[PDB]
């Protein structure tokens, strides 16, 4: 288990990837198919995961493209929030 030791700077560095891109839309599609079943995102990502890393070029550079507009929301957060020096 990774350990998370507090003191960091608490900059917003967290945009999701394209895998992420891919396993929210899978899960969606399955969650209003099924609204009383819980497709929890965790156990659901392996169930993606095996998807995503079948996919081919064309598939991945969907979720590619969308993943870098992902940014979009967490640039403007990082860019105006001024984090500790490490003190």
């Amino acid at each position: 288990g990774s350990h998370m030791g507090k003191g960091d700077p608490k900059k917003p560095r967290g945009k999701m990837s394209s895998y992420a891109f891919f396993v929210q839309t899978c899960r969606e599609e399955h969650k209003k198919k099924h609204p009383d079943a819980s497709v929890n995102f965790s156990e659901f990502s392996k169930k993606c995961s095996e998807r995503w890393k079948t996919m081919s070029a064309k598939e991945k550079g969907k979720f590619e493209d969308m993943a870098k507009a992902d940014k979009a929301r967490y640039e403007r957060e990082m860019k105006t929030y001024i984090p500790p020096k490490g003190e």
